[PDB]
C-alpha cells in the first residue's frame, strides 16, 4: 500500500474580528494499514502572534492530543483550483491554504513573493503529502535547493554548520557520545534557520516544530520533511528577515537565554578521576604557579559516597576538608561546582532515597519505581513532571548546600541516561513504534539506554511523550533550587537540553574526543547552540575521551579560550591535561586567556545582549555579513559579538591558516601593527605559529576592554582601555554593559545597571570619539575609569587638541560620566 493518501478541506474560513485567524476542517481521503490509525479529522488553524511569526496548528478535531504542556513553556494559546489566503496589513508573511485532493499549503513573503514554506503535495507521491497518525505526523515542504541554506535541528555532531544535503536527522535525547558524528545526541532542538542567497541575498527567516516527539527529519535539498511519532503538529515561521531577527522572534517565543554570572565566563577546569581534596588543592596551587587565570574548579563524580548524589567520598573528600577548600577558593575570588545525576541510588540507609519514596518523587512503570542503572547501581529516576518532585530536588540542594557551599550546578546524565535497556511491554506501539526513528543511525529501539516510553509520570503522562524534556525540567528545577538558595546570580551546566532549555541553562557538547576532527566540529556545535538560544555553550578542551597530545591541546586551548563556556575537562582513563603540564601549552594559555580576560566585559555585554534579544554571543560571519553569501558555509571561523573573528588552526603540524575575510580592514587583537585588508570578500593564508592564534577585528567597531587579572573579580577592578576601530565607509560604534553581577533580572526596571553606548567618526581635519550613558542613575554610582584609547584604522596619526596606531593616555575619564573627547589630525 501507500503509506498514506492525505486529506482534503472540508471547510475553511478567515476567523476575523480585530485580530485575523485562519480555521479550517481537514478529512481524510482514506486510511492506510501502513504506521498506524489514521486521525481522520483534523482542526487546522494558521494565525499570528506577532506581525513577524505565524503559527500553523494542526490537531485532532475529536480529541486533545499530547501538546508540550504550557508550564514548561509558556506561550500564546491556540485561536478560538480554491484557495484560502490569510495576511494582516503590518506583516510580511502571507499564509494560503490549498484546496487541492490532497490539500496543500503555502508561506511566501508579502514584499519579494519568496516562498519560504511549501507544503503543497506532488499529487501522486505521498512522501510529501501531510500524513497525521497517532504515532506518525508526516509534515513536507519543499525548498529552492541551491538558494535555502538551513542551520540547526540539533542536537548533532557535523563537521559542517551548515546542513550538506541528503540526511535524516534525527531527534531524541540519548546518552551518545559527541565524538560521534551524525547521530542523535543528548539534546533535541527542531529548530532550523534557512538564509535565502536568492532573489533577495541574506533575507532569512526560521522554522519551528513545537514537538517533544521523537523525530526523523529528512533533508533532501530540494526538500524537507519532518517525520514525527507522536504529539501535533505546531508549527512555527518567523518573519526574520536578518538573521538576528529570527532568533529574536524565535527566543520570544522559547525563552530568552538566562543570564550568567560575570564568573561563569572565568576559565573552568575539571577532571574525572580526581582522586581526593589533596589533588583538586594542588590543581589550584599549579595553575596559579603557572601564571594561568583559573576562576571555578569543578568536581566529579568522584567526590561521592559510592557515585551517591548529596553525599561526600568520606575518605577522599571529607566535608571538613572540602569546606575548609571551598572557603579558601572563596577567599581568593575563585568558586566551585560540583556534579548532580538524576539516579537516585536505591540505598536503604541513604537519605535522598528515604526522603524522595516518602514524597512519591519517582517515575513509575506497571505501578512501580522504574528501576534504572547509573554509576552508583540501582537507582530511581525523579519524575521533574512532578512537583513533588521538583519540591524533593529543591530540598535536597538546600540540605547539600547548608553543608557545603557551591556556586553552581552541573547537571549531568539527564537524557536520561540508562546502563540497560529494558524489556518492552508486550503488545505496547509505545515501546514497539510502527514507525522507527533513525535512533543511533541504527533504527534503534527508543528504549535504548534510557527510561522505557512505557513509564509515567506526573498527570498520567507517558515518557513516550515527555521523554525529551527530562534534562530541561531538571534543568528548571535545579535553577530553582540555587535561586532559592542564593540571592546570586545562579549558574548551571546541563548535558541534556530541548528548545527553551536556554533560559535556564549553560550547555557543553558532551562526551567529545581528544581528536582533530573534534576541535573542528567544536565550532558547528557552537554556532548551532547560539540559534537555540542557548548562547552560553562549550566543548570539553583539549577533548574529553581518549588521551590528548601536546600540539593538539596547544591548538585547542588556543581556540577554546573564546567559547563563550570556556571549560577543561577530561575523561578518567586518559593522561591528564591541565593547561600547566606543557610548557608549550601554559604559554599559549597565558595570551589566549589574558586576551579572553581583557575582553571580560565584552563577552558579559554580549550575554546582556543574548538575553535581550537572543542574538548569540558567538555568532556566525553571516550574522554580520548577511549579504556576503560566501560567509553561508564557513564551519571554521566565527565571531565573537558583532566585529570581532576568531580563524583556528584546525590541522596538526599547521603554522598557517587559510581564513576567509569579508570585505574590508581587519586587525589583529593581538598585534595592532598586524592587518588584513581586502577590497572584496576572499581567502587569506594567515600566519600561525605554534604559539599563535588569528583573531582579529573588523573596522567599524568599538570594544571597551579591561585588564588581565587571576581573576574574574580582580579584574572588574582594572582600568577601562577601548579600542576604537576606524572605518571610512561608516561611523564606529561600540556598546558596553555594567551591573552588580546579581540583578537575578538583566538590564531589568530594577535599575542596577549601565547600558555605555561609544560613537567614534572622523571629519576631514578632526576625528570625535564620544559616549552616552543609559541609567546614569546606577552610573554615577560606579567607579568604572577608561585610561587608555587605542585608535586603529587610520593611515593618519591623532592627537589631543600603511595604516598607524594612535594611542591616548592618561585619561583618568569616568566610564559612568558621558563625554566628547575631541582629536586631530598630525
Ligand atoms: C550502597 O551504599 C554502600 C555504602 O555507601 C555501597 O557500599 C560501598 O560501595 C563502594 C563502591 O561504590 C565501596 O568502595 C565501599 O567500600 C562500600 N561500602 C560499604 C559500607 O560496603 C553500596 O555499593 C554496593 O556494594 C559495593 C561493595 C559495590 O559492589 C557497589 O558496586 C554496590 O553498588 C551501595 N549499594 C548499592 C545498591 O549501590
Ligand atoms: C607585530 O607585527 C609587526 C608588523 O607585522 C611585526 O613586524 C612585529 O615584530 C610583530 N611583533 C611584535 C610587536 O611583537
Amino acid at each position: 500500500e501507500a503509506i498514506g493518501y492525505g486529506y482534503q478541506v472540508k471547510n475553511a474560513k478567515v476567523d476575523n474580528s480585530t485580530g485575523k485567524s485562519l480555521t479550517a476542517l481537514l478529512q481524510l481521503i482514506r486510511n492506510s494499514p501502513v504506521y498506524g490509525p489514521d486521525i481522520q479529522f483534523l482542526s487546522f488553524t494558521a494565525s499570528f502572534e506577532e506581525d513577524d511569526t505565524l503559527r500553523i496548528r494542526i490537531t485532532d478535531a475529536n480529541n486533545r492530543r499530547w501538546e508540550i504542556p504550557n508550564e514548561v513553556l509558556p506561550r500564546p494559546p491556540p485561536p478560538p483550483p480554491t484557495t484560502t489566503v490569510l495576511s494582516h496589513p503590518h506583516s510580511d508573511l502571507v499564509f494560503t491554504l490549498f484546496h487541492t485532493t490532497p490539500f496543500g499549503f503555502t508561506i511566501y513573503r508579502k514584499s519579494t513573493h519568496d516562498v519560504l514554506f511549501d507544503a503543497t503535495p506532488i499529487p501522486s507521491n505521498p512522501t510529501t503529502f501531510l500524513i497525521y497518525k497517532d504515532q506518525y505526523l508526516q509534515l513536507s515542504s519543499s525548498l529552492p535547493a541551491q538558494q535555502a541554506h538551513l542551520y540547526g535541528l540539533g542536537e548533532h555532531t557535523k563537521p559542517t554548520f551548515q546542513l550538506a544535503h541528503n540526511q535524516i536527522l534525527t531527534l531524541w535525547n540519548a546518552d551518545i557520545a559527541s565524538f560521534n558524528r551524525d547521530l542523535n545526541l543528548y539534546g533535541s532542538h527542531p529548530f532550523y534557520m534557512d538564509v535565502r542567497s536568492s532573489p533577495m541575498v541574506g533575507s532569512t527567516h526560521g522554522v519551528f516544530l513545537l514537538n517533544s516527539n521523537g523525530m526523523d527529519v529528512e533533508y533532501t535539498g530540494d526538500r524537507i520533511t519532518y517525520k514525527v511519532i507522536g504529539g501535533i503538529i505546531d508549527l512555527y515561521i518567523f518573519a526574520g528577515r536578518t538573521p538576528e531577527m529570527v532568533l529574536d522572534q524565535y527566543t520570544k517565543l522559547i525563552g530568552r537565554p538566562a543570564p550568567m554570572p560575570y564568573w561563569a565566563f572565568g576559565f573552568h577546569q575539571c577532571r574525572w578521576g580526581y582522586r581526593d581534596v589533596n589533588e583538586i588543592e594542588t590543581v589550584v596551587d599549579k595553575y596559579a604557579e603557572a601564571r594561568i587565570p583559573l576562576e571555578v574548579m569543578w568536581t566529579d563524580i568522584d567526590y561521592m559516597d559510592a557515585f551517591k548524589d548529596f553525599t561526600l567520598d568520606p575518605v577522599h573528600f571529607p566535608l571538613d576538608k572540602m569546606q575548609q577548600f571551598v572557603t579558601k577558593l572563596h577567599r581568593n575570588g575563585q568558586r566551585y561546582v560540583p556534579i548532580l545525576d538524576p539516579g537516585i541510588n536505591t540505598n536503604k540507609s541513604y537519605g535522598t532515597f528515604i526522603r524522595g519514596m516518602q514524597s512519591n518523587v519517582f517515575i513509575k512503570r506497571d505501578g512501580n519505581p522504574y528501576l534504572g542503572s547509573v554509576w552508583p547501581g540501582p537507582v530511581y529516576y525523579p519524575d521533574f513532571l512532578d512537583p513533588a518532585a521538583r519540591s524533593f530536588w529543591v530540598d535536597e540542594i538546600k540540605r547539600f548546600r547548608d553543608i557545603l557551599p557551591i556556586d553552581g550546578i552541573w547537571i549531568d546524565m539527564n537524557e536520561a541516561s540508562n546502563f540497560i535497556t529494558s524489556a518492552p511491554t508486550p503488545g505496547s506501539t509505545l515501546d514497539n513504534p510502527p514507525y522507527k526513528i533513525n535512533n543511533s543511525g541504527g533504527r534503534v529501539p527508543i528504549n535504548s539506554k534510557t527510561i522505557p516510553a512505557t513509564a509515567m509520570h506526573y498527570g498520567n503522562v507517558t515518557e513516550y511523550n515527555a521523554h525529551n524534556l527530562y534534562g530541561f525540567l531538571e534543568s528548571q528545577a535545579t535553577r530553582e533550587a540555587l535561586v532559592r538558595t542564593s540571592n546570586e546570580r545562579p549558574f548551571l551546566l546541563s548535558r541534556s537540553t530541548f528548545a527553551g532549555s536556554g533560559k535556564y541553562t549553560a550547555h557543553w557538547t558532551g562526551d567529545n574526543a581528544a581528536r582533530w576532527d573534534d576541535l573542528q566540529y567544536s565550532i558547528p556545535t557552537m554556532l548551532n547552540f547560539g540559534l537555540f538560544g542557548m548562547p552560553m555553550i562549550g566543548a570539553d578542551i583539549c577533548g574529553f575521551a581518549e588521551s590528548t597530545t601536546e600540539e593538539l591541546c596547544r591548538r585547542w586551548i588556543q581556540l577554546g579560550a573564546f567559547y563563550p563556556f570556556s571549560r577543561d575537562h577530561s575523561a578518567r582513563d586518559t593522561t591528564h591535561q591541565e593547561l600547566y603540564l606543557w610548557e608549550s601549552v601554559a604559554a599559549s594559555a597565558r595570551t589566549v586567556l589574558g586576551l579572553r580576560y581583557q575582553l571580560l566585559p565584552y563577552y558579559y555585554t554580549l550575554m546582556y545582549d543574548a538575553n535581550l534579544r537572543g542574538i548569540p554571543i558567538a555568532r556566525p560571519l553571516f550574522f554580520t555579513f548577511p549579504d556576503d553569501v560566501a560567509t553561508y558555509g564557513i564551519s571554521s571561523q566565527f565571531l565573537i559579538g558583532r566585529g570581532i573573528m576568531v580563524s583556528p588552526v584546525l590541522q596538526p603540524g599547521a603554522v598557517s591558516v587559510n581564513a576567509y575575510f569579508p570585505r574590508g580592514n581587519w586587525f589583529s587583537l593581538f598585534n595592532y601593527t598586524s592587518s588584513v585588508s581586502v577590497s572584496a570578500g576572499t581567502y587569506v593564508s594567515l600566519s600561525a605559529p605554534p604559539d599563535h592564534i588569528n583573531v582579529h577585528i573588523h573596522e567599524g567597531n568599538i570594544v571597551a576592554m579591561q585588564g588581565e587579572a587571576m581573576t574574574t573579580q580582580a579584574a572588574r577592578s582594572t582600568p577601562f582601555h577601548l579600542l576604537v576601530v576606524m572605518s571610512d565607509h561608516v561611523a564606529s560604534t561600540g556598546e558596553l554593559f555594567l551591573d552588580n553581577g546579581i540583578e537575578m533580572d538583566i538590564g531589568g526596571p530594577g535599575g542596577k545597571w549601565t547600558l555605555v553606548r561609544f560613537f567614534a567618526e572622523s571629519g576631514i581635519n578632526n576625528l570625535t570619539i564620544s559616549s552616552e550613558v543609559v541609567n546614569r542613575g546606577y552610573a554615577m554610582s560606579q567607579r568604572w575609569v577608561m585610561d587608555k584609547i587605542t585608535i586603529l584604522g587610520l593611515k593618519r596619526r591623532v592627537r589631543i587638541k600603511g595604516f598607524v596606531v594612535s594611542v591616548i593616555s592618561d585619561l583618568r575619564q569616568l566610564v559612568g560620566q558621558a563625554f566628547k573627547l575631541e582629536l586631530e589630525f598630525e
